[PDB]
């Protein structure tokens, strides 16, 4: 399930971005 790689993917770029 590609979701739960997407849906925190989506998450890293906040992470990347915060970071």
């Amino acid at each position: 399930p590609m979701a739960r790689n997407k849906i925190l993917g989506k998450i890293l770029r906040k992470i990347a971005a915060f970071k």
